[PDB]
């Protein structure tokens, strides 16, 4: 599927939602236009409360337009930015009740959780919930969750927590980018390497479009604002030199 927006203001609360829309306090995204086509990758970067979570809600029918539109058709599988464990299986918490075998082996690898079965006796039939798992063995699971799961469009909502540099490299290259080439896809993000491999960009800021378009363009618009070792810095520290940027201009 493709997913376009076309003027989109939105409000969390109804009542004034209702009032804008009639009309045509604060809206959480105003005037938010983008247009990704199928197999795409939009990444989403912005500022703390920018409305990059919203966007992706109102993408899933949690938060509907006031003005503007937008075009989707299909099943969503989203991946929050705080992971979840059921009380069962691994295999069971990746593909729910569906199997594929071929689909399954394809997201462990990609998702590096071959080495993290390997380590029990029941492989993956150990029973979470129960074994207790590390942050980033917890991300994993539910990325591969998300990414196993059958669905047109692909909502990954920061899902790299909790994971070191390096390996959240790899994933980002063996699942977001090779497993999940010809699926649509938003990734939600606050790294340059990955706005870099994107087809499309899109930069929030107080619920306002900074930019939309592609990382070559934003060489070409914003050279100011573009000028190796940011992705360094942590989740908080890239947060907050973007959010300073993208208030000077
Ligand atoms: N379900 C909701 N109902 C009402 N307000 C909400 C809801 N979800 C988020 N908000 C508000 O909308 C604003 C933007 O939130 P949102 O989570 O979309 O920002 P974000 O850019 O994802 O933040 P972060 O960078 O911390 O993840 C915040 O003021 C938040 O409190
Ligand atoms: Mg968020």
């Amino acid at each position: 599927t493709e997913v376009v927006m076309e003027n989109v203001t939105a409000f969390w609360e109804e009542g004034f939602g209702e009032l804008f829309e009639k009309a045509k306090g604060t809206p959480v995204l105003k005037d938010i236009n983008f247009k990704i086509e199928r197999g795409q990758l939009l990444a989403v970067a912005g500022s703390t409360g920018a409305g990059k979570t919203s966007l992706l809600m109102m993408i899933m029918g949690e938060l509907e337009p006031s003005e503007g539109k937008i075009k989707h058709s299909g099943r969503i599988s989203f991946c929050s930015q705080n992971s979840w464990i059921m009380p069962g299986t691994i295999k069971e918490n990746i593909i729910g009740v569906s199997y594929d075998e071929y689909r399954y082996r394809s997201v462990i690898k990609a998702c590096q959780l071959e080495e993290d079965i390997s380590k029990f006796a029941e492989k993956d039939n150990i029973v979470l919930g129960g074994i207790t798992l590390s942050g980033g063995q917890r991300a994993r699971i539910s990325l591969a969750r998300a990414v196993y799961k059958d669905a047109d469009l692909y909502l990954l909502d920061s899902p790299f927590g909790y994971l070191d540099v390096l390996t959240e490299k790899e994933i980002f290259e063996s699942c977001v980018c090779k497993l999940m080439a010809n699926k649509t896809r938003i990734l939600v993000t606050s790294k340059m390497e990955h706005l870099k491999k994107a087809d499309k960009i899109l930069i929030l800021h107080e619920g306002s479009s900074y930019f939309y378009g592609t990382f070559s363009e934003l060489q070409n618009l914003r050279p100011d604002f573009s000028s190796d070792s940011f992705d360094q810095f942590s989740a908080e520290r890239r947060n907050s030199i973007l959010t300073e940027t993208l208030h000077r201009f």
